[PDB]
């Protein structure tokens, strides 16, 4: 009966973890069936990290340009028999198929949606965690040199939903990757160029659900009978780094089992973005918006 | 690079997990080599939960009395041909040796020390996250019905360090549970009777080492040249919730790698531990102490 944040048990994604070697680089890749994907930044030498031709790239590649490396459970050399790009990641083709691999889909993830994270390090998988991709596009996580690579993940049902590959990080300490179909979420540049990332907003309907999830933990104090609609909420969120609330049903289950409307929760976010009253919320004293409804109805 | 709550992949842990049922109640449990760990308050009915024998439960059970059920990976007829009690846990004997055994030792961690969690229930994981012993001997994690026997666990090396196996919850988000030689944290006692832990604190050291990591991450507006002695802050702490500082050579590290002496972040907590004038420390606005010294110098 409390609120962490928490994330899928590892073990499916473990198997998957593979190292790829393109020359003097050297990445972490997710092996599925007999299919290696990686960031394509390992072709890129790192004379030109700033003005990267990967259509040319890919052509200069042979399948012997790769390695990858088997380092978990029984080790394996993996034979490279086939190189392709999508977007911005490699389609390698190995020898051997992965005996674990589990029921696997590539779904995009919005803003807002969360997923954990195996972060990975020379094809070993050191830790996870749980990230929130957030409104600008972008994750807060714990990514050190030679992450790329590392795979976000969600599951629904018995099925592993692939929806993110580390790619960078920005100098900015932003980190940022790409969804199995190549795309870069936020439409970042694998060069290397001064990249900014847009202003990031709080996710309206994951704070709401956190809220809900204080009201079921016994931590009420911020409820009162104000309410302000949906309609004149999203109003103020365009001015105020807020994302625009789109109730769903799990929002509405909250409602129902706290007895608490939701416009009732919109005037509070309100005046706790104001500040505090000096009280806490689940051990916080700022609006957390990492915990999705989805996550708290879960929780719960 | 960032800092998150991180645990260790869950894919060792996952292989021992297994269902244990006592006639009416079933909880998880851990299968290593040929024993099987449980809470021993499965072997208790419903109705003498206020002041149970365990004594004379034991011995009014037999091996037939237990039911050990793998649900994950390969099923298996766990047949239970042994029976013994251990301090606050069951110690059941199987008779097949789990295949996937990992390295393990049994450690009791202090308070202040992380560990990961993997959450189970029917004997079949859904979620791992981290949490430190508190100073007053409970954890804040997210547990729900069926929840007990859930393992806590750390990894040095290639070994698995079992040390918390989940056993009440006592208020919503306060759970407890005891080490794997029997003994319950903060000697909490098993029957359903009134309880009361201690005031909890805050951790110093690990405030401290949270400090270090932000400074790290280009955030010192807190660094000031003002210094509290560790013998003048421990006074304070006394008076303040907050535990006794005790510096490590993981503490040292971070002081010669950010430059600023242990003294300066001690004079800082006993600033911010009043209040942070709207700013934020790694995106928080509250003294985080999850992290430890040995996971700031790892996430850097
Ligand atoms: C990932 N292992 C490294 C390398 N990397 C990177 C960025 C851009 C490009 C290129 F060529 F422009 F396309 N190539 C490689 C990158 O961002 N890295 C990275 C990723 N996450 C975290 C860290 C932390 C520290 C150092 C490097 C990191
Ligand atoms: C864990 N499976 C449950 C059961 N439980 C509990 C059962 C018996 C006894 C006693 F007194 F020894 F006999 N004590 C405790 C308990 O505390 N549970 C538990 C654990 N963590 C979280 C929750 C959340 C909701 C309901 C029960 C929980």
């Amino acid at each position: 009966s409390g609120l962490v944040k928490m994330s899928h048990p590892s073990g499916d994604v473990e198997a998957c973890m593979v190292q790829v070697t393109c020359g003097s680089m050297t990445l972490n890749g997710l092996w599925l069936d007999n299919t290696v994907w990686c960031p394509r930044h390992v072709m890129c030498p790192a004379d030109q990290l700033s003005d990267p031709n990967y259509d040319a790239l890919l052509i200069s590649m042979t399948n012997h340009s790769f390695s990858v490396q088997k380092h978990i459970g029984a080790p394996a050399n993996l034979r490279v028999v086939g190189h392709a790009m999508q977007g911005t990641l490699l389609k390698l083709t190995v020898d051997v198929a992965n005996p674990s691999t589990p029921a696997y889909t590539f779904t995009t993830v919005k803003p807002g949606a969360a997923f954990s994270v195996l972060a990975c390090y020379n094809g070993r998988p050191t830790g996870t965690f749980t990230v929130v991709m957030r409104p600008n596009y972008t994750i807060k996580g714990s990514f050190l040199c030679g992450s790329c690579g590392s795979v976000g993940y969600t599951k629904e049902g018995s099925v592993i939903n692939f929806c993110y590959m580390h790619q960078m990080e920005l100098a900015n300490g932003t980190h940022t990757g790409s969804a199995f179909d190549g795309t870069m979420y936020g439409a970042f540049m694998d060069k290397q160029v001064h990249q900014v990332q847009l202003t990031d907003k709080y996710c309206s309907v994951n704070v709401v659900a956190w809220l809900y999830a204080a009201i079921l933990n016994g931590c009420a104090w911020f409820v009162k009978p104000n309410r302000t609609s949906v309609v004149s909420f999203n109003e103020w969120a365009l001015a105020n780094q807020f994302t625009e609330f789109v109730g769903t049903q799990s929002v509405d289950m909250l409602a129902v089992k706290t007895g608490v409307a939701i416009e009732q929760l919109l005037y509070a976010i309100q005046q706790l973005y104001t500040g505090f009253q000096g009280k806490q919320i689940l051990g916080s004293t700022m609006l957390e918006d990492e915990f999705t409804p989805e996550d708290v109805n879960m929780q719960i």
